[PDB]
């Protein structure tokens, strides 16, 4: 994790998401890495909404994304909007026309694309300055002919880097902007956006994934043409997880086709779904922090992330107990007449202590005789088709959970839930599609019955059922009825 130029109190980084949907696991990495540099260098972290486009971006997701940031426990020092700088950006666009480093172009898109591939020059590239300015005021006044034009930088159509072949800087859009309204009929591209905004806002270290290394040459070009200050660009590897798709489009297919109950479904790779599934922020930051800025294309097994999480939650989760209900058998031990206040984590005493006479067990337990936990039974006989077993007792001697059917503390309606990937093929692609690797049954519910110290579970508490594994309370119990829903936390393999 070596950062060139990084001095204490002088690092300024930014997370620049566009308010067009939910944040996902990939966004969570970019954001957690930025936080890392903010925290380690006592620098500024700027959150900036990319709002250059008046269409796709909606202020409803603005709330969604801020709540997503918060639940990752990321605490930005300043919040901004690209549109805060529309006036400055346009003055730089105009500066460039004036110097002959930009030109306006009405060339139809298909033909523009074909010229770029064959490194050809546009019929407009050599417009004199006043003609460009004429076509520019056309664009600025939102006219029907200007809506067919394009503003382009004058770089190098012979470049090996497609990014240097006269990129578009400004396009014509007649939609009102949410914040600037109808003041502007023309709007900057992202490619003209980052350099100037990162420079005005003082950003020192601009993080990107390796996929966009071609843009750097173009950015430094913009930055040198204007003479503004130049941030470092710092790169890291994007997140390639098996069985996973991130595309907004492909995820909303799962939403419409009703295989997933919403954008925070625990099977979804959104920040919400991952957390609701049992991921902790500490587990995520750790796995992120083991990455640092590794820069390698690598297919990721989710279970590597869930392993870091197991190490987080295991030394702190309290151990309760649950059993089913349609495979349970009554028991009679006649030697105990009422509560033992035993611990809740066998090793760390600081987690707390929980409270636990003559009546249950389960089906699968009813066949595996002379040990109990937090407690050595020797059973009389099994009266048969098993539906009852009675026993005697004695604590002197030598691996079994049980729920006493005491009237004092009755037991809580529980549901254990389990999930697996919606996509059954790990590393899928090679012009294939996911739409036909669907784990068409991806959820199972199993009605159960749990220890009374489950009456008090809050949504988000992480416990450990004994003999089953780690769970997360999806919804609490409340006095029909409403069960305490517990979701199975993958432990990584
Ligand atoms: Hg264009
Ligand atoms: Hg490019």
């Amino acid at each position: 994790v070596e950062l060139p130029g990084a001095e204490m109190g002088k690092v300024i980084v930014r997370f620049p998401p566009e308010a067009s949907g939910y944040l996902h696991i990939g966004h969570a990495k970019a954001a957690l890495l930025n936080q890392h540099y903010q925290v380690n260098f006592k620098g500024k972290l700027i959150m900036r909404f990319d709002d250059t486009n008046p269409e796709k971006e909606k202020e409803d997701f603005e709330k969604v994304i801020l709540e997503d940031v918060a639940m990752l426990h990321i605490k930005p020092d300043q919040f901004t909007y690209t549109s805060d700088h529309f006036e400055t950006i346009m003055k730089y666009a105009e500066q460039l026309i004036q110097e002959g480093k930009a030109y306006v172009d009405d060339t139809p898109a298909e033909q523009m694309k074909a010229e770029r591939e064959q490194r050809m020059e546009s019929k407009h590239r050599n417009n004199c300055v006043n003609k460009n300015l004429q076509m520019w005021e056309e664009m600025k006044k939102g006219t029907e002919y200007g809506q067919t034009c394009c503003l382009r930088a004058k770089i190098d159509m012979n470049s090996n880097n497609g990014c240097m072949r006269d990129p578009t800087l400004y396009r014509c859009k007649n939609q009102p902007h949410p914040r600037t309204g109808t003041t502007y009929k023309v709007y900057p591209t992202y490619d003209f956006a980052c350099p100037i905004v990162d420079s005005i806002e003082g950003v020192t270290h601009a993080l990107r994934t390796t996929e966009y290394h071609d843009r750097d040459e173009q950015f430094y070009w913009i930055i040198e043409a204007l003479g503004i200050r130049k941030p470092y660009i710092w790169e890291y590897s994007r997140l390639n997880l098996n069985n996973t798709v991130l595309s907004k489009r492909k995820l909303m297919w799962f939403v419409n086709e009703g295989l997933v109950d919403g954008w925070d479904d625990p099977r979804f790779p959104t920040v919400r779904g991952v957390l609701r599934r049992g991921m902790t922020v500490e587990g995520l930051k750790q796995f992120i922090a083991a990455q640092g800025s590794s820069r390698s294309v690598v297919n990721m097994e989710w279970d590597k992330i869930w392993s870091f999480n197991k190490k987080v939650i295991d030394p702190v989760a309290p151990r309760y107990t649950a059993l089913l209900k349609d495979a349970v058998v009554p028991v009679n031990v006649p030697e105990a007449q009422e509560m033992k206040e035993v611990a809740k984590h066998p090793k760390n005493a600081d987690v707390g202590l929980k409270p636990v006479g003559s009546k249950l067990i389960e089906g699968a337990d009813a066949e595996t005789e002379v040990t109990f936990i937090n407690w050595n039974i020797i059973i009389t006989k099994l009266n048969r088709n098993i539906v009852s077993i009675d026993t005697k007792l004695n604590l002197d001697n030598k691996k079994i959970t049980w729920l006493a059917e005491t009237p004092r503390a009755p037991l809580i309606p529980t549901v254990c839930v389990n999930y697996e990937h919606l996509i059954t093929k790990p590393v899928l692609g090679k012009d294939e599609d996911f739409k036909q690797y669907i784990n068409r049954n991806s959820k199972q519910e199993e009605l159960m019955l749990g220890d009374p110290c489950l009456k008090d579970l809050k949504k988000g508490d992480i416990i450990q059922l004994q003999r089953r594994g780690f769970f997360i309370c999806d919804q609490p119990y409340e006095p029909k009825e409403a069960p305490c829903i517990l979701i199975y936390i993958p432990d990584g393999h």
